[PDB]
């Protein structure tokens, strides 16, 4: 799909290239591309875009928040995943989990664009892994700066209507894991936990009670 | 004054073999048609009066309030009816967790999202302008390690509830202004929730 190769000369191109690949991206939206067109193994072009971000320089970077608004306005589904079962947003926190700290930055600004381009906050990957369950990973295994990250990230989709109760393939909760991280956690780990621990045992039996 | 009322304060200003029949004498008198609304001369409604009983009332008298208070918000208690000066049952809760043992600060969580379910409203300030974020946000500042992650966990339960993070006060004083004191000069945990407050702020 002329879509999926030119994000793959973006990341296989130069970097005096990628200035025309914003207005590229523009003129072959613009001449009726299609921006959910998937390849062979179901990478679709926001997908393959993100994975450029996962694996690209600081360059392809910052220009790839020009070019996922422009896949996201142009109709593309920020729901559809792979075909291993990984949506935008948990490649996104991927990113964030296993990513340098402006990888971090960037992929904390992409996710507020999938969630108002419409991303659902409790879809999981083929492991039953949610939004949320990743982002406690993050917290309990990531650094200071990740943790502070992934706690404001973890409310910004509780407040997009994440449901903090859901569990994995294996049957562990939200809850299970918060109490692992405030076992063997730092001082800090281990507040993020007593607070988001208080929030659920207070909202846990109704989620949604008092959203009115 | 009112039934309501009349049994409420023999509760406070009684020996304890009153509070344990008072759950049971109360449903009895709301089954009979008792409003659980009705102030005296100064303003004090049942629920107000009830939040009275928590802050100054042994911890006998603060756990069987808890159920009290879900007995009159169940027979249509207004989780919104503030006192002559003013203060709102959500506000005068925050002031009970801001100057309350580790056991009311507890208790009162609890209250908080039961007034939450029966309707209150999270944005509702004092007559000083003073919003139920506003006031977390002092718990957190100037509180105890227990306060900082309980005050947090009522403000994010706040905002899961419609509460604005951009209403000032009287003074002017926005959340973020508030949140940006903690950062500059509170501790390694303080300052922690500041800058997840305000990341989470500048990005919705």
């Amino acid at each position: 799909t002329p879509v999926l190769e030119l994000l793959e000369q973006i990341q296989q191109g130069s970097e005096e290239q990628q200035k025309e690949a914003l207005a590229r991206l523009q003129e072959l939206l613009e001449a009726g591309a299609d921006p959910n067109m998937a390849n062979s193994e179901g990478t679709t072009p926001v997908l393959l875009l993100l994975e450029i971000i996962q694996q690209g320089s600081e360059e392809q970077q910052k220009l790839a928040l020009a070019l996922l608004q422009e896949l996201l306005e142009a109709g593309a589904d920020p729901n559809m995943a792979n075909s291993e079962g990984t949506t935008p947003v948990l490649l996104l926190l991927e990113i964030i989990q296993q990513g340098s700290e402006e990888q971090q930055k960037l992929a904390a600004a992409l996710l507020k664009e999938l969630l108002d381009a419409g991303a659902d906050p409790n879809m999981a990957n083929s492991e039953g892994t949610t939004p949320v369950l990743l982002l406690l990973e993050i917290i309990q295994q990531g650094s200071r700066e990740q943790q502070a990250l992934a706690m404001s990230l973890l409310l910004l989709l509780l407040l997009a209507g994440a449901d903090p109760n859901m569990a994995n393939s294996e049957g562990t909760t939200p809850k299970e894991l918060l109490k692992e991280i405030q076992q063997q956690g730092s001082d800090e780990q281990r507040l993020l936990a007593e607070v988001l621990l208080q929030l659920l045992e207070a909202a846990g039996g109704s989620w949604g009670s008092h959203h009115h």
